[PDB]
């Protein structure tokens, strides 16, 4: 709460995108933290682990995989609340592509993940960006000895819920997974409909358990997900009536994976959405 009041910074944000000023300090931003090393994510071996060949993760907060091959593309991201002895886990990863959706399950597996948030479609005007790592109801797949169920689906208009039953098939240990696809949310875009995204940004807080971090992943695992991580730490903020710098949200996110929202509109939608939230909380 130190710079300001949450009151003053939402004053000093709205002014700011009103000015320009905002965007500006974004623009300015860098986008990859200098300073941080990015070696196994280039190693040959990986190179085929990564679905775009410049988006990679961190060597400090990349996420490992036991075994003989640790990669992949995945970042653990905190967000801490300090003043609140708060901090939101996140383990940020790309679309799983066909074979590496065996490491997209084991990371879920290992870690005993019950929520998966997916903010892309499976394909956009001809592009893949998804590979679909469960099966229809009632099919079911096996990933790296992991066999996977699809006990429900629900279709609401921005977004689909699936539950999932992860089976280990070597010693029939059972684990479920809540499973949260956006579907109305494009590609270096903004939400069809702020009030849908934030609805659901809402929903994946009440599933949130304490101390277990919230898969999420769009098709490279920055843009998108960068949205909804910047949203959901300002609601946390909002509701604790403590002061919010979207632009220190968003370096804080980038110093553990980098680019996290992707862009300048982007920024501004998330920024927006800020003050609406703001607003209505006043209310
Ligand atoms: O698939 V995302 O481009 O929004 O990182």
């Amino acid at each position: 709460s130190n710079a300001d009041t949450l009151e003053g910074s939402m004053a000093q944000l709205k002014k700011g995108l009103e000015s320009g000023t905002v965007l500006i300090q974004f623009e300015q931003l860098y986008r990859k933290k200098p300073g941080l090393a990015i070696t196994f994510a280039k190693l040959p071996q990986n190179l085929d682990k990564n679905r775009i060949k410049d988006v990679l993760p961190y060597d400090t907060t990349r996420v490992l995989l036991q075994g003989n091959e640790d990669y992949i593309n995945a970042s653990y991201v905190n967000m801490e609340i300090p003043a609140a002895n708060l901090v939101n886990k996140y383990i940020a990863t790309q679309g799983p592509l066909p074979h590496t959706c065996a490491q997209f399950w084991q990371v879920v597996w290992d870690q005993k993940l019950s929520l998966i948030v997916m903010l892309t479609t499976l394909t956009e005007r001809g592009r893949t960006k998804c590979h679909q790592y469960w099966p229809d109801p009632p099919d079911v797949m096996n990933h790296g000895g992991f066999h996977i169920q699809c006990q429900s689906e629900d279709c609401t208009i921005a977004y689909v819920s699936r539950e999932m039953l992860v089976t280990n098939t070597q010693t029939g240990e059972e684990h479920t997974v809540t499973h949260l696809q956006y579907v109305a949310w494009p590609d270096h875009g903004v939400p069809d409909d702020s009030s849908d995204f934030l609805e659901f940004v809402n929903y994946v807080r009440s599933l949130r358990v304490d101390s277990e971090p919230v898969l999420v992943h769009c098709s490279a695992g920055i843009g998108r997900t960068g949205v909804l991580v910047t949203m959901e730490t300002a609601m946390c903020l909002t509701e604790r009536n403590l002061p919010i710098y979207p632009l220190d949200i968003v370096r804080k996110m980038r110093d553990q994976r980098a680019m996290m929202v992707q862009t300048s509109s982007q920024y501004k939608f998330v920024c927006e959405a800020i003050l609406r939230v703001y607003e209505e909380g006043l209310v």
